[PDB]
């Protein structure tokens, strides 16, 4: 049972995937147009440690959405390893395919989620985007 | 050659008392206006965590890492990407200064500045530290 929840959703992403996050994902979440979104750019508090911020992001949010891509894995994931090495609610989107061979060996839980395909794949085919968003809303509620 | 700071200091907040009452004052004691980059003051969430760290390091003449069990257990995971990237496990970099504030039991080999157990060698430690940053 979660404590001091201040946000419906935390969105974790590479700034290189900004345009999708801010032009596609957030507009679709603000379809309860009252929804409170935690984003690093607006709530990282340098008065706390990096890890304490990341813990607050996930634990003060009903859901955490991770926008997975080669950029996220190569540049951002390293700051979440301390969390997920000991923790198992969490929504994974595969925005862009990740070749298994570029994923660092130590990212065990990541590589296993990818293997069993526990994620929502963003379709590059635009007629399939409806199904995507439908699956996302079923996942969050 | 395009630096903004003399020294960036990376440290665990559990070691902040030593940082703010010993480290910083002694660097300031023989250099009143020394320019110091702290994460708490210069973090820019307009940039990524790694991009912030990279900027702290590149913009500082020297980078001082305050190593301790507290640092290793809480902070090292966010800085390893820099060290792993610049191969600083097999090779040295002249702008990085490591301070072993408190021993790390194994449960870089030997190029650090050890904080002395004997209070009488604190003068010497600060002499060594000023040599490293100037």
């Amino acid at each position: 049972l979660k404590r001091n929840v201040r946000f419906h959703a935390f969105i974790s992403y590479s700034e290189h995937d900004s345009l999708w996050v801010k032009n596609e994902l957030i507009p679709n979440l603000e379809k309860e147009d009252s929804i409170l979104i935690c984003l690093y750019e607006s709530y990282f508090d340098p008065g706390k440690s990096i890890s304490e911020n990341i813990v607050s992001f996930i634990e003060k949010s009903y859901k955490s959405i991770f926008v997975l891509s080669p950029n996220f894995v190569q540049n951002e994931w390293c700051h979440y390893e301390f969390y997920f090495a000991h923790h198992n609610h969490i929504i994974l989107i595969l925005l862009e395919p990740i070749p298994f061979y570029c994923i660092p060996t130590r990212y065990h839980k990541l590589k296993a989620l990818l293997e069993k395909k526990a994620y929502l794949e963003w379709p590059k085919d635009r007629r399939k985007c409806g199904l995507f968003w439908a699956n996302l809303r079923a996942a969050i509620n």
